[PDB]
């Protein structure tokens, strides 16, 4: 009936669902091409667009239906089952239906995340280049509090050469790196001082656009782990600054070599959340 895709077990998380810790009342803002609301594995309840002519809640790329679906896919009977399936979940539409969106309407997603009261704030998006506003916008949000989760980037290792982007690159914001079902590193992950921690981004099965279920690779996917993860151990210790959650993720993971191409390690949600 439900499937329970190799992330959920990978990184501990089926351990905190036992003990009743699903993330219940913990708001998280995906800021991605939009979330298929009427998904019936899904349930966003709210956001908004800050990209012309589409709504927060219909998905035209499918990107940010299958993130969204890895932080709170529903813990029913039917599809798959989310890292957090009782987190209040918000559509935060920053990029259009090709998966592209500009520094503003992005800039203006983080702003209302924050304004908004969102505890995690998902970014599965980047690129070469970050911006004086861009830096600005997460460092905000996370001295305000929240956890700003982004991907670090699909750049692979160009040697001794730094392919984490932005806004992953930043510092206020946790860089997440892929992994395959193997816990073996990812080649299209990216490399850098700034990689921060890994979760599963190979081969990633979650909620896709009309309904159905699909899967991608993409350290897309390994960012969803970790929101999924901050609200997890929220759920657990509610009182917990942002910087406490992080080090917790960070701490707490399974060492598997270099943290040039690891970072920490493979997220361990059990261990941080103790
Ligand atoms: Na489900
Ligand atoms: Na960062």
């Amino acid at each position: 009936a439900q499937t329970v895709p190799y992330g959920i077990p990978l990184i501990k998380a089926d351990k905190v669902q036992a003990q009743g810790f699903k993330g219940a009342n913990v708001k998280v803002a995906v800021l991605d091409t939009g979330i298929q609301a009427s998904h019936p594995d899904l349930n966003v309840v709210g956001g908004a667009s800050f990209v012309a002519g589409e709504a927060y809640n219909t998905d035209g790329n499918g990107h940010g239906t299958h993130v969204a679906g890895t932080v709170a896919a529903l813990d029913n009977t039917t599809g798959v089952l989310g890292v957090a399936p009782s987190v209040s979940l918000y559509a935060v539409k920053v990029l259009n239906s090709s998966g592209s969106g500009s520094y503003s309407g992005i800039v203006s997603g983080i702003e209302w995340a924050t304004t908004n009261g969102m505890d995690v704030i998902n970014m599965s998006l980047g690129g070469a280049s970050g911006s004086t506003a861009m830096k600005q916008a997460v460092d905000n949000a996370y001295a305000r509090g929240v956890v700003v989760v982004a991907a670090a980037g699909n750049s692979g290792n160009s040697g001794s050469t730094n392919t984490i982007g932005y806004p992953a690159k930043y510092d206020s914001v946790i860089a997440v790196g892929a992994v395959d079902s193997n816990s073996n590193r990812a080649s299209f992950s990216s490399v850098g001082a700034e990689l921060e921690v890994m979760a599963p981004g190979a081969g990633v099965y979650s909620t896709y656009p009309t309904n159905t279920y699909a899967t991608l690779n993409g350290t897309x996917m390994a960012s969803p782990h970790v929101a999924g993860a901050a609200a997890l151990i929220l759920s657990k210790h509610p009182n917990l600054s942002a910087s406490q959650v992080r080090n917790r993720l960070s701490s707490t993971a399974t060492y598997l070599g270099s943290s040039f191409y690891y970072g920490k390690g493979l997220i361990n949600v059990e261990a941080a959340a103790q």
